[PDB]
């Protein structure tokens, strides 16, 4: 960043994290599983975020756009449709018989 770092990202990183708090009813800030938001944008998003500017990385995005959010912090809102998707994982499939 211009006459510094992209300190955003970590501001971010709590912006998002915290918003995602409220979506868990927590007080502190949370971890985001993008991924659940990603793969499932219509269950899990954010809402408030500014224009041209989505649920991502707080680095694949550039500096301005950082600021953005970070300025529609208030308005960035982490609505939950389907928690069920974040808890999610691998497992093995089953065989027919042992022997």
């Amino acid at each position: 960043g211009s006459s510094g770092s992209s300190g955003l990202r970590k501001q971010v990183e709590l912006l998002f994290n915290t918003r995602y708090a409220k979506a868990i009813g927590i007080s502190e800030p949370v971890k985001v599983p993008y991924s659940k938001f990603l793969m499932h944008p219509e269950e899990l998003f954010v809402v408030g975020l500014p224009e041209g500017i989505s649920l991502r990385r707080p680095n694949c995005f550039g500096i301005a756009k950082l600021r953005k959010i970070l300025e529609a912090s208030n308005s960035i809102q982490f609505v939950i449709k389907r928690p069920e998707l974040l808890t999610e994982g691998v497992k093995e499939p089953s065989g027919p018989s042992s022997g």
